[PDB]
């Protein structure tokens, strides 16, 4: 029968920080972590900041010669996961290595090493690709190298559900604890999508702010003047366990997840519905699955990712699953300050949901100055809100309409 | 306590045919669908042969404005699950849009739009992108694109675990309608790595067959002169329905999906440990799983790529799971005649699995002209073998250690 998991580590390199707690002071300081790029010439795009990891020393993690031949993504991924399992106490043994899995995804990979390899194929020939360019790029290389370092010979895989990525690693990891396919699982994503085809691709489809002469205000989610995402990079994992597992073992547990939720739009490859009736059946999902009356969501990190019909959709849809509670419960968009950070968005975004519960304080949605037409709920403009947060909700949306949920609650 | 999986609508591309049954006839047949690559200068490449997809018609499935915006991986994941949807006779309908989902993968995604894309960023540069560059060439659109098209509204999500994609996709759909979250999933992978940067990648790391002057022997698992995979492209997907479902609407089921095995061999990046025990450990998963005794096996369609390692660790996982029941099973590799198609192998090789047990016939390994030192199972050498199947495993075994094991079943 169905088991319950909770949260015992977490990890992370964001915009803001190169673990948790210095990522978690930037959030609750209603810190920006958005700058113009500098690793590469952007004068040629119409977008040229984002959110960068600053400062990444992959030598606290990895040999050089190994992270040579890692994308960013997968040493971003690694770099998390490091950080959640060591944050969790886990030792891993003979007696449980088969019952402790990994599932990091990413919605884009190795997009910086595919580009670079192109380069050379096109302009020298196949015989200067890398011999790494494929264990190097493709997304399950997360899940896959960090088993090899760990140890780990449990459910190995990764997820691609593009914006949705994080939240469904988690959720489906939870589900193979709650099912007993395993006891633990480290599970999130990784994103660095920050190159030439990234920036440009995302640019050709005019989805990014172009606010490049003040960076720190181009994500404004609910902002009237809002006009498109603002790409980020980094990495969230958590490690989820099995409760009894983690009592067992005298682990401290943040929180339980108690809900997850998916449900398809079936409406269009790129857009949301403006009535947000997807996001809706996801959230309705989620909470059903936890067992709550809806009234018991005290704070919902919602998607929130700048962009003029996504942010309606999100505001549509809370109305909808909440009815007059929407008006009592606080919404923020963390992406206010980190930006995008695609597949690994609800990855990072679950930790704060956890922290919020730890800290019993709803992070600031920064940049909301004038708040659209219906965007009138709690959205917790400019400076974080202390508050009671016994449940908290977690939700992503992407391409394909592609919707993801997760309850977390407080533990006793 | 779990719902029954079964089979009732299966799809195809494969370098064998563009159906189910015509494939299937080429299996049978010992037919070869290797072939030297056209319409591309490899003449700086290892490697100038693979298993393409020949004479593919997308205006059959899409309009050619839709599938000028799709990836040819994507095309052949869509191909592939419009067939199975109309192979099953399902009805979608308002009363159960929400609990059909779709999980279709792929391990390498849209390297042939990743190329087109950099030709243009680096001839021209970014403002010649492709708008649908990033929704066009994100592996999750295959269930995106199906969802929209079908309006399903169930879980909708993409996994990409190498080569072991479509054995995971179609193992976590079987989960989701096990566990009561779906009650019909489209499921399966695809994969376009032909490619310059598929052959150049994989030739970078000597990882291919380079018997360019006899394409249709390149792929000769367990064969002693065996030189590494062959590179292949196409699509499989499977429709799987809870069985009261299936019974109440008169569905034709082809077999039951009864054990579903994950693994990680935590030991290499690209190689399997000598003795296979990741892939043992994931075929005693399976069978505990189907609360099967491996004495019960009949048939093991093989991951059997053609790399020297990875035939032998096979060898040595089988004779470890089935003792002195190791001879008595058939097993071979469709890869002999296929070649290797990434994260779509686990897909294409659940329907011959299935159809093996419809049609009670091993199909051959061709090429296994002399069998390399201690391959001296019955791997169907060069003719396929009539015989009883009432149990059938699918196996697969990819990149970062990632382990997947099918068990069906037949159903009466
Ligand atoms: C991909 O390159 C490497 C990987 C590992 N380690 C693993 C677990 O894969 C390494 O450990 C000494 C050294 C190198 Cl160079």
């Amino acid at each position: 029968s169905r088991r319950r998991v909770v949260i015992t580590g977490m990890g992370m390199l964001s915009p803001l920080g190169l673990d948790v707690p210095s990522s978690w002071e930037g959030i609750l300081a209603g810190r920006s972590g958005i700058a113009p790029i500098e690793h590469m010439d952007l004068s040629a795009y119409s977008t040229r900041f984002g959110g960068s990891v600053k400062g990444f020393n992959v030598e606290e993690y990895l040999s050089a010669k190994e992270a040579r031949k890692l994308d960013l993504f997968i040493q971003y991924g690694l770099a998390a996961s490091f950080q959640a399992v060591r944050d969790s106490g886990l030792e891993v043994t003979d007696a449980n290595r088969e019952r402790i899995g990994v599932s990091m995804g990413s919605g884009i990979g190795g997009l910086t090493n595919i580009e670079n390899n192109c380069r050379s194929l096109f302009e020298q020939g196949p015989r200067r690709i890398s011999p790494f360019f494929v264990p190097g790029s493709i997304i399950n290389m997360v899940s896959g190298f960090l088993s090899i370092h760990l140890g780990l010979q449990g459910p190995n895989y990764a997820l691609t559900t593009a914006q949705t990525t994080g939240t469904h690693s988690i959720g489906m990891a939870a589900r193979n604890i709650a099912y007993g396919e395993a006891d633990v699982m480290v599970a999130g994503g990784s994103e660095m999508a920050a190159c030439g085809l990234g920036l440009g691709g995302f640019g050709a489809a005019r989805a990014l702010s172009t606010r490049n002469d003040e960076p720190t205000r181009a994500s404004r989610p609910w902002d009237r003047d809002r006009d498109g995402f603002v790409l980020s990079d980094g990495s969230g994992a958590l490690v989820l366990e099995e409760l009894e597992h983690a009592r067992a073992r005298g682990a401290r547990i943040y929180a339980e997840l108690v809900g997850f939720g998916m449900s398809g739009d079936a409406f269009h490859m790129t857009a949301p519905p403006e009535d947000g009736a997807g996001a809706a059946r996801c959230m309705k999902n989620a909470l059903r699955d936890a067992g709550l009356d809806p009234r018991q969501v005290d704070y919902i990190n919602a998607h929130g990712t700048s962009t003029p019909a996504g942010d309606i959709a999100e505001i549509a849809a809370v109305k909808s699953v909440f009815g007059e509670h929407a008006h009592a419960l606080s919404m923020s968009s963390t992406k206010s300050m980190t930006g995008h950070l695609l597949g690994a968005a609800g990855a990072v975004e679950a930790i704060f949901s956890v922290l919020a519960l730890r800290d019993q304080v709803a992070p600031p949605t920064i940049n909301l100055d004038n708040p659209d037409e219906g965007c009138d709920l709690d959205l917790v403009a400019h400076e974080a809100k202390p508050r009671k947060i016994d449940v908290a909700l977690s939700n992503s949306f992407g391409f394909g309409g592609t919707n993801g949920t997760l309850v977390f609650r407080r533990f006793a």
